[PDB]
């Protein structure tokens, strides 16, 4: 009785987490410095914002640094991994969080926009685990992000992107198989509409006539999505790659979580 | 409030006095929730998991329920509010296994199965949705038979664990009026009598190795080359009934250590 | 000239195939030259017109009464169904019942109202088909897109009835591969039959404050095809998978429904 | 009209000069369609492909084209139209294989795949949507590996082939607007040369055997005890572009003889 059980703590463990400057990446990395985590807060475009996750993170008295590195460059995500480990002495969970939308039918999609898309979404997640592979204590954890949209929801004008986190899907089954020579677990999240900047760049394509109503409105909208009638926030997701990352979470391996509030 | 925690939160667990049941009533203890630990036939382990529970410090009771009986489901969710007050947790864990051909399958091995695993779980829903307070959560019990792995002769367990697959996608649709989120868990062989029973049907020439090589032999099932154990479930209940684990709802979650 | 997906010589058994999805079926396997036992429990003048429709087309079929929640009355409907016709290559398990209510709502009598026929007499059919079967022959089970692909509100009993089905049909092709029998579901979305005219109006958004012909014509919009399912839809997936061609899917559900949302 | 028959119909199936495509191409001809046979390596094969079809009474053309690039993918369909005034089926088959744990996978290995298996058949759905008659059919080509078996060291290619089950589902959305369907085909162990390369790798110790005792082996994952051929995969296809199909829409259809 002398001992109130604390579950889920990360103390002495180092997370690196990809994109974490904004978005859903902010809130995740920010949720494992609550946990205990020293956190390598990644960017590619966005300083100011990396400076303010670091910030949260030593002011709820873990230590977090942020390193620029557009994981579409595979010798970026090298060097990001080598940095973290230098820095920290060690890597025991990474998360690969960064992506892009995209919105088209399929008549309308150019190479351009295909490859813009897989670079980050596909490709980058891959060698982010597979870097994270290579660095990773014995034990560790990788996360990669995938989305409803990949399986469950079918959204028109939305195949590019749908099928950038499809591959997610298959590849954190099959990472779990090699992985496990570490004894290390891959899962994947796969949100559901998480109130971000990407949220409502393109809200507007997920409600049925949504470019005729405002951002507000599409938001209010998206909410009765759940049948608990209230949006998904980036919290919500971070606290569920908060428990997968956890010792506690270890039996969980090769899964993809759908974290959409049950969302129809 | 502490991240994970249920402190103030009370419980109930079918099936809590042996086995997964018994790992998951005594993780909501140890997370702070107050915890009826139902059994129907083993009151002297459901004493003992009592006695566990309050010795880190929660409250607990056990009650005697046969939860193929809709009436004791009834009783024992009665005497649970009358307890303690209130109901924030529901875990319907009872159940049996079964192995046989089709062929073989006989209307009373057929009713023996579907009426705890299947219909007893359904009316455990049942009386948890009537019964429970606004932000509550149930938790259903499945298994990595019912979509994710096809062993024979083992048609009637796989079907009675379908159907609670289904039912957590829309019991999250009309639990959502009292916000109470509903989930299952699907454990892969997971170390209780349940395992070493039925070890021998899951393992290819099973019958010609001993118990001890059955268990090594399900370990290196998992990449992590270790056997699933009840713990390993419970932690996973626990993060799901916990504030942090809301947007989970609707969802089965598969809980075999990525099992080949 | 190739004439894929024939079945001359075969003899096949659908339950409840006087009406709807199973009528749909039974005329299909007709007229792909099978010769067809005809069950009812409850419409021996609709099941008479199924019989008449397909010894018209060129094939030979009989109606058998039999309450496929019963036990004892699908062995005896498999019985006679191999004294008639000498043998059994296909069975197609169809017969069932739709519910709609809040958890809260659903009683006793009506979960063994349903789960008796969806589920427990569907486990049955396909005992007695692999008893009564022929090497090489076929189980088809019926499911619905609701077990797994669409999640209605208060259809928490129907749906979980299917869902047993999906998890029957992957392990049955298991115990059934010792005979060289295939196990399938079709899992149809919204098909235009008795049962849909029931029940319309709780898939639909506010559906009690329209008429039935309206609720069908909305529907007509839940495929990007623009139409509704019709039986023979459906007809024609069991028609591939009983065929010799289709013998590479085993042990799945295939869902029918024009491409849904 | 004959039940599914294609008399009248023109096809095209990507990579038909050998494996899966070749029976693919055969059987639809056997249907009554005419056929456009492409191949970018197998110009001899796809000639005897064009040659069978000749001979069982319809009409054929090969076509080179390396469907990594998109201009040629382009320049194979607008030639296809252009030879047979329309396209009603189109085939999206061509693939490689891959095998390697994650930590060995190279930048070049990951182009390779996902160029041919992902980006090349995406933009063949393009091509055939802005190319097919209203009420057409595209038929992709998944894995049983993408989703149903997790094989170690095929991570690469899992995913190449799992991007193809989401494709198809919101595809099925987006050309229901020519009453176009859209479904993959997800091949278990099919004997083909792809088969024979890795046959290896899906075996333990699979190394030691030889390629005629690794496909013994192989029929055994079937129920059924035999191998999954070319045609067994063309059958199903056939059955999926044929008029009777049509409902089959958005939908991944695994054909693996119901592989364990
Ligand atoms: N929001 C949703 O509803 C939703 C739903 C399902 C899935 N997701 C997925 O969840 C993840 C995060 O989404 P979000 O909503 O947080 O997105 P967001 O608000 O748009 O944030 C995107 C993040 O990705 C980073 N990023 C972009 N390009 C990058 C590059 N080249 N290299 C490294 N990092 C890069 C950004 O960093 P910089 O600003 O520094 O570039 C930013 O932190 C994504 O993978 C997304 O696909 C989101
Ligand atoms: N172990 C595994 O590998 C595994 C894998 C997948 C799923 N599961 C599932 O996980 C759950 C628990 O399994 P387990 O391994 O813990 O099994 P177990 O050790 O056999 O325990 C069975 C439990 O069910 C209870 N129970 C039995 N009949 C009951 C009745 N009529 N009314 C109320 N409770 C009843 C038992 O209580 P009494 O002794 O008091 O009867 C006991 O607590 C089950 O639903 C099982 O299907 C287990
Ligand atoms: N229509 C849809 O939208 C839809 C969608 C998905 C799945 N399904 C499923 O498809 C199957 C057929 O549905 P439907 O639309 O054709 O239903 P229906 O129009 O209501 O016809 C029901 C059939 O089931 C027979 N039946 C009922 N009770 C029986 C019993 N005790 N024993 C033997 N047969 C019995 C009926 O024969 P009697 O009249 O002789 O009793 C009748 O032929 C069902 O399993 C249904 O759940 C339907
Ligand atoms: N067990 C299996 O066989 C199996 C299982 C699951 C899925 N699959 C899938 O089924 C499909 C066919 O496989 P398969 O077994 O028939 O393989 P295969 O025997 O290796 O045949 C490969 C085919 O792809 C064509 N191809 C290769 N590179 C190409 C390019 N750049 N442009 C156009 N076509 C190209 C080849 O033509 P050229 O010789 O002319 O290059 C050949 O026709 C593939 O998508 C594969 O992933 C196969
Ligand atoms: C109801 C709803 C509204 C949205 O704005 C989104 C979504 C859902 C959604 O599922 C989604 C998934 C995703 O992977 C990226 C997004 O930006 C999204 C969304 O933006
Ligand atoms: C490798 C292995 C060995 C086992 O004994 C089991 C299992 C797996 C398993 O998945 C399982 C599921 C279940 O629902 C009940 C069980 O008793 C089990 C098992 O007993
Ligand atoms: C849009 C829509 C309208 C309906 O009437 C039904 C359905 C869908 C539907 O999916 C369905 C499934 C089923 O198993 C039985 C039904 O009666 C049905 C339906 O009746
Ligand atoms: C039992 C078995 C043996 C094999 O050789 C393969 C497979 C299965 C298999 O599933 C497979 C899938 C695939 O997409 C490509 C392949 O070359 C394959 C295979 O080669």
């Amino acid at each position: 009785t002398q001992d109130l059980h604390i579950p889920g703590r990360l103390d002495g463990k180092v997370a690196l987490v990809t994109g974490s400057g904004r978005g859903i990446g902010a809130a995740v990395a920010v949720h494992l410095g609550l946990l205990g985590a020293k956190v390598v807060v990644n960017y590619a475009n966005s300083p100011t914002h990396a400076q303010k996750v670091v910030d949260e993170i030593k002011q709820l008295g873990s230590d977090a640094i942020a390193i620029k590195a557009d994981v579409r460059q595979v010798p970026e995500i090298v060097r990001l991994f080598d940095e973290a480990v230098a820095h920290f002495g060690q890597l025991d969970i990474a998360v690969s969080n960064s992506g892009v939308v995209s919105f088209g039918h399929l008549k309308d999609v150019t190479e351009e926009e295909f490859d813009r898309v897989f670079s980050l979404n596909t490709r980058g997640q891959f060698f982010v685990a597979r870097e994270a592979y290579k660095h990773l204590n014995n034990g560790g954890r990788i996360i990669m992000t995938s989305s409803n949209t990949s399986r469950d929801f079918s959204v028109p004008k939305h195949s590019l992107y749908s099928g950038s986190k499809g591959a997610i899907d298959s590849f954190v089954r099959i990472f779990s198989k090699d992985c496990g020579d570490k004894k290390i677990t891959v899962n994947a999240v796969a949100p559901g509409g998480t109130v971000t900047d990407m949220f409502h760049d393109v809200s507007q394509h997920y409600i049925p006539n949504g470019e005729t109503y405002t951002p507000e409105e599409r938001q209010k909208m998206a909410a009765h999505a759940s049948p608990l009638h209230r949006n998904g926030f980036p919290e919500d997701i971070a606290r569920v790659v908060g428990f997968l990352v956890s010792a506690e979470g270890e039996w969980i391996n090769g899964k993809v979580l759908t974290v959409d509030g049950g969302a129809a």
